[PDB]
């Protein structure tokens, strides 16, 4: 017996073996958009009236019960037991959204839909194909254009792809927007603030939302001569050219919204050291302030680290490129030379990190 | 704040999203044959080592160890530090085996890697591109006819799927082997007994694995007049045809080996009451064995029953089958006549039901 001791062995197998089943129960859920359906209900629903409401053909019913038995069970619908109407039904079983769910609400500004349809599109999941042709070949690149032959962007913007182009850019706008929202609850980051520097803030598309929140706060967008170049207006809205590796303008806070996972550690370690010059003025008052992934190997929530974990892989999958860890962050930072630095985590599994000096 | 709260509702969103990583990083593991290299190494092995083994480009070494990383954080892989050779390596970090990747260990008895491989084959996870045209259209079919064109087993029969069909009977191969395994583990099950029916045992190939480890059990194979026919041989074996819907051979126990999650409950309560009547002879002494699919839902192992609820789904966009809960088996034993009933998790997922008169 010892040492050949299976079953444990096999759950645990199997159980990552059958994941992807569980990723294309929720992504059929939206495309069919359930959640629309039960909220513009707006009452638990019952099967029936969701399989009118999605005009399914009677065959494909048992269909819809079997993938919201499942979605129940990973939580995306709470079950309710329901009066009846008399002469039929007698007791049918009603089911309810959860805050998971509600997520795949549309026209709302909490909306993951097109996010997560885009995460689950084949160009995102059938180049797994060429998974082990990709692992032994001796040309670099990524596994999407081992698989395709040409790289994610040209796929795009091919002109067969229109509509998957369009799918791709709701989903980075729908990102975005969800940044406003990380304002709205994290106010008090940016709260004792007179000033801030967006540091890459390209035309000021960031820096609107951050004024949108924050409408007192002086915020100058810092990019390159080219991409600024002419760009002026308002008394709290501020456009510079320059180098942020020769230097960032003063102010109270630096933010470097998705500006490190592009650079290595050298370049990073410059943005960090010019970033932490330039809130120099403020003392110990001045703060940086990093929005990028970090990956915390050690945390107890072992599914966020495993979901991190994932996410990284479709990085390297899709474009070769990398997240960071908890350690190699604290590293950056203490090698530029702050004191502290204080993470915390949003949309899921991203991070705000904010370094002191 | 009350009511739009994110955060833990998009953590949950996302875990579900990007599931599929895990089980593509499970694939790329096997495919590789990381298991098979440590084991025949049998000490841990460092990155480079492993590199060289699969003889990977240097290009793609980081990229090993990206999916080494997660696969260790679930748990497929065991992290340990070793010496180094003075002038080079310093600290390494080297990898060990775990239960579940034994598994995973080729020439093996326990091998389960052409099962994962079938599981995990495009030709099982293409098809999901089609399910909301699948969930749309009036025509009944499994999701792969929808999105193929034709049956799975027409598929795998074509010519240019001669080796799509080798991988999936090596798979189907590789699981009725592993039955060999359960007897192994549940010898208590069949140890009073004097007797047996296959019933369903076609040409007696599982009845020759019970008589590999119960050599004096009298085994009775059950089938079809046809498909046993002629058939014969030695004290303990035994041949005889019939149909088990009129009456099934007596015998101190019944075995149902998948022949059970082919049958609606109508069908399936004949076998049952004809197994009953079969062991009646035997009293309270006698017993039926069913080997087949029951889902817990009100287990405590969520993951298992998620598992189980992945699985029930695979079987329905591949062949529109299905597997019964533990409660509909619960029905069907009881109204058979049965007094109780123990059931016992096998292979993973699977189950071995006891039911007693
Ligand atoms: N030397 C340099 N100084 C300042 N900005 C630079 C730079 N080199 C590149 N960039 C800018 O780096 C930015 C990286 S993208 C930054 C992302 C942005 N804050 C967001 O929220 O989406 C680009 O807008 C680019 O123009
Ligand atoms: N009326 C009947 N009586 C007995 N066997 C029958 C039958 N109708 C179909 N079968 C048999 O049902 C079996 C279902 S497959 C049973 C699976 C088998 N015990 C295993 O371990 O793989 C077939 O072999 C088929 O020949």
């Amino acid at each position: 017996s010892e040492e050949s001791e299976l079953y444990h062995a096999q759950i645990h197998l199997y159980k990552h073996v059958y994941n992807f089943v569980s990723s294309m129960a929720l992504k059929s859920a939206m495309e069919l958009g359930i959640a629309d359906a039960i909220h513009n209900h707006g009452k638990p629903m019952t099967l029936s009236e969701l399989a009118s409401s999605l005009k399914l053909h009677p065959s494909k019913v048992n269909i819809l019960h079997r993938f919201l038995r499942l979605l129940t069970h990973n939580g995306f619908f709470a079950k309710t037991i329901v009066k009846g109407k008399e002469g039929d039904e007698e007791e049918e079983i009603a089911y309810s959204l959860t805050p998971p769910s509600k997520l795949l609400i549309s026209g709302k500004p909490t909306c993951l839909s097109s996010i997560v349809k885009g995460a689950l599109h084949p160009s995102s999941l059938d180049m797994w194909s060429s998974s082990k042709k990709w692992f032994n070949e001796d040309k670099e690149q990524t596994l999407f254009e081992c698989a395709t032959g040409e790289s994610f962007w040209d796929f795009l913007n091919k002109d067969s792809e229109s509509s998957t182009l369009s799918m791709f850019q709701d989903a980075m706008a729908s990102d975005s927007r969800m940044f406003k929202l990380v304002l709205q609850e994290n106010k008090r980051v940016f709260e004792g603030l007179e000033s801030l520097v967006d540091v890459g803030g390209g035309t000021g598309g960031v820096t609107k939302l951050i004024h949108e929140i924050f409408p007192h706060l002086k915020c100058t967008v810092f990019d390159q001569p080219q991409v600024v170049g002419n760009l002026t207006g308002n008394e709290n809205l501020n456009f510079v050219g320059g180098d942020m590796f020769k230097s960032i303008p003063s102010a109270d806070a630096v933010l470097l919204k998705w500006v490190l996972h592009d650079w290595n550690d050298e370049q990073s370690l410059k943005i960090l050291k010019n970033s932490k010059e330039a809130i120099s003025h403020k003392g110990k008052d001045g703060k940086v302030i990093i929005i990028d992934i970090s990956i915390d190997e050690t945390s107890d929530d072992r599914g966020l680290t495993e979901l991190q974990l994932d996410y990284d892989l479709v990085m390297l999958t899709m474009f070769l490129g990398k997240e960071r860890t908890k350690q190699e962050w604290e590293k950056l930072i203490y090698d530029a030379g702050f004191s502290s630095y204080k993470i915390t985590p949003i949309s899921g599994f991203k991070s705000l990190i904010e370094v002191y000096p």
